[PDB]
RNA sequence: AGUCGCUGGGUAUAGACCCGAAACCGGGCGAUCUAUCCAUGAGCAGGUUGAAGGUUAGGUAACACUGACUGGAGGACCGA
C-alpha cells in the first residue's frame, strides 16, 4: 500500500477495460507493477527488510498468477499488457 | 790521606749491540672498485597464457547468475 490514492486512482484509469473497472487483471497488474517498481527504491536503501520483502514478493507473485490467467483467456490481452508495462524481461 | 785528571772495566738515563711484530694514537687522502641512496637518460628479439572490466543475447521483482564475443592483467609462462 506504498501507492497513495492518487496514483493509484492515477494508475486504474490508464487500464482500464471499462468505466468503473478495477478488477480487470490489466488493473491489478499494472496496480501490482506500479508497487513493485516503486517498493526496488525502498528496499536498495533498507537492505535488511526482510519482513518487508515477504510482501513484495507476494504482489510478484500475484502478478505472475494473474499475468498466467491471462495468457489462457485471451493471448492478444495478455501480449498488449506487457508490451506497455514492459514486462517479460 | 785525600783530591783532580787521563785510560780502561761496570752501572744510571737516554733507541743504548743490530734487525724484526701483531698492534695503539694523531692529522690527512679515498665511494672513478664496491654497498645504499639521490637526479637525469637508456635497454629488454621472438612466442604464449588469458585476470578484472566491457558489449551483447538470455535470466532476475531487482541485485544477481549463464553463454558468446571482447579485453589485455601479471614481482605470470617459454625463450635471445
Ligand atoms: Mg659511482
Ligand atoms: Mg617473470
Ligand atoms: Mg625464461
Amino acid at each position: 500500500m506504498a501507492l497513495s490514492v492518487e496514483e493509484k486512482a492515477q494508475i486504474v484509469n490508464e487500464y482500464k477495460q471499462a468505466e468503473g473497472d478495477t478488477g480487470s487483471p490489466e488493473v491489478q497488474v499494472a496496480l501490482l507493477s506500479a508497487n513493485i517498481n516503486k517498493l526496488q527504491d525502498h528496499f536498495k536503501a533498507n537492505g535488511k527488510d526482510h519482513h518487508s520483502r515477504r510482501g513484495l514478493i507476494r504482489m510478484v507473485n500475484q502478478r505472475r498468477k494473474l499475468l498466467d490467467y491471462l495468457k489462457g483467456k485471451d493471448v492478444s490481452r495478455y501480449t498488449a499488457l506487457i508490451g506497455r508495462l514492459g514486462l517479460r524481461r
